[PDB]
């Protein structure tokens, strides 16, 4: 059982909602210097991934809505490990912007560093409501990184994401690089990790790759040029269903952007139920196209 409806905080429209991404954007640009340059845009995207990804087809339960991630046992699940940076970059956006709920700051975050990485555009709805601290998912509802094709596509099941979904989302794994004091996990994916690009499928195609133990004692693809892939990326390339999508989107970049789009905006949206007059869905101005 367990329905969730978007109410709209009080009072606000489309412009509200641009300003609290300005600010986003704003600080995106200045504070250029963390994670040695990559800047905050991956561990933003990440965040909204993750608050988003405890959802639960089968109950409802977990899923953006709520704002759980504010809460000790998630905020403290080691699948979340580095996204306290992103929490901490959000914090002074809060206090600019307080009446906007925790769940639609943490997924606005996401769209905000993907179309400042100069992504494609995705439209958000607000309207997410914090829950009390009951409501928090217990920890393991986000996927492990050390599994196969045949894994991926049975943890995602439960997302309600499909082959093509699945892939499309993989994609954001062009942006930023695993931490080993994170994940268990060192290095970056590609060359350009804070553009939004097609560059993790080109890499996974055209990359000379190598299965390698890293110092944490686990296991992960390496390449001569210095980037790696995860083995859950690397399943990519080994399933014929998947592969077949890899292929598609290393030669069509719009085609990603598009599906891309569609499948992140139903990420952070999984759960909620639109009242059939909610508003429609926004498409955020960049701070470039505002001449900001
Ligand atoms: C089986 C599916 C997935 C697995 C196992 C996985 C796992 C991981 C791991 C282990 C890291 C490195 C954490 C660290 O050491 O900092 C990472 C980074 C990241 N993930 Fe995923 N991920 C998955 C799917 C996704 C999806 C669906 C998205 C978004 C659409 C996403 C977005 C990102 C981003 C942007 C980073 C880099 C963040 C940064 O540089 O700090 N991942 N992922
Ligand atoms: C988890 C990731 N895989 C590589 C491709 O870069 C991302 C950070």
């Amino acid at each position: 059982t367990l329905v969730h409806v978007a109410s709209v905080e009080k009072g606000r429209s489309y412009e509200d909602f641009q300003k609290v991404y300005n600010a986003i954007a704003l600080k995106l640009r200045e504070d250029d210097e963390y994670d040695n340059y990559i800047g905050y845009g991956p561990v933003l995207v990440r965040l909204a991934w993750h608050i988003s990804g405890t959802w639960d087809k089968h109950d409802n339960t977990g899923g953006s809505y709520g704002g759980t991630y504010r809460f000790k046992k998630e905020f403290n699940d080691p699948s979340n490990a580095g996204l306290q940076n992103g929490f901490k970059f959000l914090e002074p956006i809060h206090k600019e912007f307080p009446w906007i709920s925790s769940g639609d700051l943490f997924s606005l975050g996401g769209v905000t560093a993907v179309q400042e990485m100069q992504g494609p555009k995705i439209p958000w709805r607000c309207g997410r409501v914090d829950t009390p601290e009951d409501t928090t998912p217990d920890n393991g509802r986000l996927p492990d990184a050390d599994k196969d094709a045949g894994y991926v596509r049975t943890f995602f099941q439960r997302l309600n994401m499909n082959d093509r979904e699945v892939v499309a989302l993989m994609g954001a794994h062009a942006l930023g690089k695993t931490h080993l004091k994170n994940s268990g996990y060192e290095g970056p994916g590609g060359a350009a990790n804070n553009v939004f690009t097609n560059e993790f499928y080109l890499n996974l195609l055209n990359e000379d790759w190598k299965l390698e133990k890293n110092d944490a004692n686990n296991e992960q693809w390496d390449s001569k040029s210095g980037y790696m892939m995860l083995p859950t990326d690397y399943s990519l390339i080994q399933d014929p269903k998947y592969l077949s999508i890899v292929k598609e989107y290393a030669n069509d970049q719009d085609k990603f952007f598009k599906d891309f789009s569609k499948a992140f905006e139903k990420l952070l949206e999984d759960g909620i139920t639109f009242p059939k007059d909610a508003p429609s869905p926004f498409i955020f101005k960049t701070l470039e196209e505002q001449g900001l």
